[PDB]
């Protein structure tokens, strides 16, 4: 009764998407808590932020796209009427499966906000503060990059530091919520347009999807069994019996030529 | 005896609604305890409150609506007499399943009250207080946004701060209870009107629901098996045997054209 | 032997009532310990008490009534001689099942007494106290609402505060016990009058209840199987075989019209 | 072998009485330790004691009486020679089962003694004490109600307080033991008179009890099966087949009148 | 193989006596450690001791006697030659089973000695002590009852207190050992006289005991089955079939008179 | 395979003797550690020691003798040539089983030595000590009984106290070892004389023991089955069928006389 | 597969000897750590040491000899050519099994050394020490017995005490190792002489041992079954049937003489 429920869950896309999202959340938390430290330099900070903010998202998106077996077959059919639309729907389903990972990565890394604070701690708009009028531009940048990395100065400095950090946390969380809402709306409208442009009815779609999946599975299994039978026949021609039988009555000792004969696999 | 009870619970809507409510309660608690921090700015506070108060509720409502498979089929039947009423009842059942999540999210986030305090800590009606008469409007806003974010001032300030915070907690909990009562009354009257406008009797309704569910399930399974048989026949035409049989007597080696023949799936 | 005892307990109403009472007790305890805080305002206290005291009880009562499937069928039979009395007995049984939850909620929330103290801490009869003679009415209310919320004053104030709080606890527990006794007496006399007005004998009652339950169950199951057979026949007319059979000899490919034919479910 | 021992224990009245007594002991302990606090008022103390001392006992006795199914049938036979005596013995057995709960509640709540101290802490006979001669009657009551609720005065006061409390504990435990002994003697003499007035011999009694129990059980089961068969026949008249059969050859589609036909249950 | 050993132990009287003794020891320990406190009054002490010392023993003895089913049948045979002696031996066996509980209660409560110290702390023979010569009789009793309840006086008082308490502990343990020895000797001589006056030989006794037990068991079971068959026949006369059969061909609908017919159980 | 080893161990006398010895050791340890306290009186000490030293040993010996079923049959054969010797050997085997418990009790209670110190702490030979010359006889006894009970005096007193206590511990352990050796020698010589006076050979002894045990077991079982058959026949004469049969065709309703007929058990 | 390995281990003498040695080691450790205390007297020390050193060893040796069943049969064959040698080999095997326990007891109690220090702490050769020249002989013994029991004197005394104690520990461990080596050599030479004087070859020995063991086992079992059959036949003569049969057709009621007939067991 186990494998029944296993296959039932494997079919259920909701479980797969939930698992992917949870794994990405946990991985981001561990990654952030382990190997993150602000450079607190004059110009090498924004890059250190944008790297962790962007690069893993793009990488995970490319990984979610390329790791899908059907995508390679579709591209090969495309690389050097109705088929165009069916390929479009297949690509759409694959994209819907793949996009989940980078979106949740971006969402969590913006809602936590610890990357964005270290990302844009230099673009802080400092124009109406009492301590930042006499200082020159260079020392201003020097002391501005300092706040995220560490706090060592008197109370007025730590006050303006907490204010700037809280402002940046607000900006980060607002950007995260905007991204979530815009992305969900885009996904909804994309599913809507996919339903609108579908040349198939509501019932033919189920038959088509089941047909594709079962087609792949059965063709794999049948090709396997066919090659197995062919190799079994070549083995019987070499040695003189079937690998599965028992009490074989004839055992043909191989000659020095038949070894060379079996060297090639007939492609 | 396990799968019996599994299916019995899956049919039972009470269990599904209870699970959804509990999951939303736990998720809201963790979300609030992890990634919430008051901006304590002059104008960027009310938005920070309203975002967490509203946006997740709308998002979860849209998710509960779109994730229902039958809703897509109904909309496709509608998108480009009796059928109208039956579609109305189906939409009603789907809505009844979906609305549970955002309602419980709103309820919990208002009864806890920690979001509402940070949401409307600037609209506090300060007119009869001894320390807020001499201060100008700008510094008044500055010191009013300060109370939710932190407390650093002498005892009179912390006293008025606790009073204002308690007032806002009272307002939040009152709004939450009003929402709960109004929503339950609305749901009750909606179920009443659904019972009133139903053209079917009390017994035909059970037959109709069972018919719809079983219809979907059996059509899926039958289409699957039919496509499986068709692909098995094409495989037998290619290779020369059945993928399930054993001790096949004829093995037809494929030619360079039949591979191109099997390239297309006949749609 | 498991499902035997499962059904035996499910029939046993005592277990269901005990489970409901225990769940309500636990839920009330957690709810009180988590999200309760006295407003300690001048006029917005009694409402804060009465809300938690009353609204959940009414809500749970309505939920226990509407969630009973048979109640909807009875109301539909009533909404637009012997049948009247039988419907009265059915309604009585449903009411007996439903009333348990709000009654135990009220009982526990009065015996704990923490809601009632905060509910009527302003109606405290203060007429023979040494410190409440010189103070004006407004400041009197101000300092009276203060005692439940917090204690910050010298020992005489905390003494009168403890005395008033203990008085209110006594009142709460007395009201709770009166409610318990009156409610049990009412339930007993209602069961007595139900036994008195029953036109059926002692033995016909058992047969009638078993008849109703079994009737509902068998009609559901039979309608399910009938619709299953009908849909199976339509599927055989479409595709050309039975979804359960194996080694089907004829496979009728569907035409572009029969898909439109199967679009309607014949209601 | 499990259900064998389950039924063997269920028959054994000793186990049921032991379980009831243990549950009441635990419930009383928790109830006392959780929601008990002396009013320490001038006149509202004796009632607060007598409530917890008496009301739960009466309530549990009424619950143990009414919850017995056979008692309702006997009363219905009585409500509007040998039968009188047999009904008397049945009532006696039911009373013997029911009385256990309130008796053990009273016993435990008197032996613990914490309720009785707070119950009659005002009737304390204070006539030969050095500090209670000059004080007026009102202040005497005021300071006498104080001792159970709290101790805040010098050592002579706490000495007389401990003496009075110990005296009341002695009185409580003596009353408890007297109640236990008198109640057991009454139960013994009642069983003796039941054995004396029994018109049946020692062996006919066993046959009679087994007859009553088995009669109820078999009549319930048979009425259930009979109604099941009748409803199955009406279902076959409606739809055209048996709900349990498979591969039904005729399926009669229902008409718009037969639905109205099945609306009534023939009572 | 489980139920084999279960019945083998149930037959073994040694296990039952050991279990009873252990349960009484544990119950006495808990009872003493929980609800015991010396009154330390002038005249209300000896009763407080004698109650716990005696009353539970008598109560448990009466309970061990009356709870034995065979004792009721024997008394009924006696209440309004060889039979006299056989009834005497049956009564003897029942008494031997019953006496174990109160004897072990008395033994443990005397060997622990904490009840006896508080029981006779007033009869202490104080005649050769230096501090008890000048004090009057009333104050002498007052200070003598004080020692068991509490110790608050200088070292000479606590010295004489420890001496008196140790003397009383010695007396208690001596009384306990005397009771144990005398009781075992009495039990031995009673078994001896039972063996002497037995008119049956050594082998007939085993047959007689097995006969009595098996007689009771088989008569119970047979009466049960007989009444079951009779009620099944009346049910077949009412409804028209057997409650155990399947695919009953005739179903007789009951009339309004046969319900009244089945109202009486034929006694 | 379990019950095989169970019976194999039950036959093995070594296991039974080991279990008895271990149980007595544990019981003595707990008994000593729980309820032992020196009286430290002038004349009521030696008795307090000798009681715990002797009485439990005698009690356990009598219990080990009387609890043996075969001993009662042998005594009955004796109470009002070869048979004499066989009865002597049976009595010898029973004595060998029984003596183990009191011997190990005495051994452990002497080797631990804590009872003997308190037993003979007054007979201490005090003749060559510096502090015991001036003191009178009465005060000498008073201060001598004091040492075991407590130590409160200066260092010379505690020195002589430790010396006397160590001397008594030495005496106790020496007595224990002498008892062990003498008892084992006596047991060995008794087994030797039993082997010498046996009129049976080495092989007839095994047959005789197996014969006795199997005789008792089979006679018990056969008498049980015989009485069961007889009671079954009387039941068939009363009711008209066999308690084990099913689908009995004749059911004889009993008359008012046959109940009186079955009242007597035919002895 | 369990009982296979159980019997395989039971045959393996190495396991039995290892278990005996381990049990004796653990028992000695517990015994020493629990009930050992130096007398520290003038003449009652050496005996206190020699008792624990010797008596348990002799006792365990006698127990290991007498508890062997075959030893009793051999002695009975001896008590009032080839047989002499075979009896010698049997006695040798029994001795080899038995000697293990006292040898390991002695070994462990000497290697631990705590008994020997207290055994010969008076024979300490004190002739070249600075503090033992002026003191008389009596006080010399007094202060010499003191060192093992306790240390209370200045540093020179504790120095000579540690030196003497270490010397005695060395002596003890040397004696232990000498005992181990001498005993193993003796056991080896005894096995050698047993192999030398054996009149049987290497193969006949295995057959002889297996013959003896199997002989005892089969004769026991056969005598048991034979006596069982004989008693079954006497039971059939008394009652009239077989205790194992079912549905016995004739049941012979016993008469008053046949009970006397069965009173004797025919020896």
């Amino acid at each position: 009764t186990l494998n029944n429920i296993v296959s039932s869950l494997q079919r259920n896309g909701i479980f797969i998407n939930s698992l992917i999202a949870a794994l990405t959340i946990g991985g981001q938390q561990l990654f952030s808590s382990s190997t993150f430290s602000c450079p607190c330099q004059v110009g090498k900070n924004f890059y250190y932020g944008s790297a962790f903010l962007v690069i893993p998202a793009l990488i995970l998106l490319v990984a979610g796209f390329a790791l899908r077996s059907q995508m390679w077959t579709i591209t090969g059919e495309y690389c050097c009427p109705l088929e165009c639309k069916l390929a479009c729907l297949r690509f759409f389903s694959i994209t819907g499966r793949a996009v989940i990972a980078p979106l949740t990565w971006l969402a969590v890394t913006l809602l936590t906000g610890t990357y964005y604070e270290c990302a844009a701690s230099e673009f802080a708009s400092v124009d109406h503060y009492p301590m930042f009028d006499n200082v020159s531009a260079s020392k201003r940048e020097e002391i501005l990059a300092g706040f995220p990395c560490c706090r060592s100065a008197p109370s007025d400095v730590i006050l303006v530091r907490d204010e700037i950090a809280l402002l940046h946390r607000y900006q980060s969380q607002m950007l995260g919520w905007i991204l979530i809402t815009l992305a969900t709306i885009a996904a909804l409208v994309s599913c809507c347009v996919a339903k609108c442009c579908s040349p198939l009815t509501s019932l033919q779609h189920c038959y088509w999807t089941s047909h594709l999946q079962n087609e792949r599975e059965l063709f794999e299994q049948a090709a396997e069994q066919h090659s197995r039978l062919l190799m079994m026949h070549r083995i019987k021609k070499l040695f003189g019996f079937i690998p599965g039988s028992e009490d074989v009555k004839h055992i043909r000792i191989p000659s020095c030529q038949d070894w060379k004969d079996i060297s090639v696999p007939t492609l």
